[PDB]
């Protein structure tokens, strides 16, 4: 059961992306096949348009291996390197494979290019764990799955970021773990416009992925404040 949280944060972030084109993933493993999802997610992460033109209707596999080449020469010129990646794993659903591509594309997107103000030659990994650390130096931040399973750091976290979103996250039980995911996500969700691309349940499990965390985590640099938002003191 939790084997399927990269899975689902992956098709999740996905979502977040493809819906301002007006399009969604259903199954990841699936809905890639024809390229054309994989092409508008491409166009809507780079803000760049294809090289060539592509099959808008490909109903034959031939014509779909030609649609994955469109994103995978995309790719090639953006610099962009791949892990074993070919247009017939695509096509045919390889799961493995096109998860590591969407790992590709999130690592680049969201922590390699990705500007990022509050001060935080190093791995995106310690990027990220620089900038996070940055926000909450009372926690040792050092990975992305144990420090994260009581829910506490995830309130610390919000809290860094909007002080009053979740003043007292310190005082929280540290045995109720989804609770404590939960309202403070809640409140990224709503005052931070941070999206849910893992749930509560799974961001805290014990066998949960680094990288789902870290796609979820990942949004948080450019996040903003929204107004209106309810901020209580101590």
């Amino acid at each position: 059961p939790w084997k399927k949280i990269q899975q689902n944060t992956f098709t999740r972030w996905c979502n977040e992306h493809l819906k301002c084109v007006n399009k969604r993933i259903g199954n990841l493993q699936t809905d890639l096949s024809d390229g054309l999802r994989l092409i508008a997610l491409l166009e809507v992460l780079s803000q760049k348009r294809m090289y060539r033109k592509y099959h808008q209707r490909p109903t034959f596999r031939q014509m779909q291996l030609e649609n994955v080449s469109v994103a995978l020469e995309f790719l090639d010129r953006e610099s962009i390197k791949l892990v074993s990646i070919d247009s017939k794993a695509i096509v045919d659903g390889n799961l493995k494979l096109i998860l590591g591509l969407v790992w590709t594309l999130i690592l680049h997107y969201s922590i390699s290019m990705p500007v990022w103000e509050d001060e935080g030659k190093q791995t995106p990994k310690q990027r990220l764990l620089g900038w996070i650390q940055n926000k909450i130096p009372y926690l040792p931040i050092t990975n992305f799955n144990q420090n994260w399973q009581d829910g506490k750091a995830l309130g610390a976290l919000v809290d860094s970021c909007a002080p009053g979103l979740c003043p007292d996250w310190e005082s929280w039980d540290p045995q109720k773990p989804v609770d404590n995911a939960r309202e403070a996500m809640q409140q990224a969700d709503d005052w931070l416009g941070v999206p849910q691309v893992i749930t509560p349940e799974e961001i805290i499990h014990p066998d949960v992925d680094e990288h789902s965390v870290m796609t979820y985590l990942s949004q948080f640099p450019k996040a903003k404040l929204k107004p209106g938002a309810p901020l209580k003191p101590k």
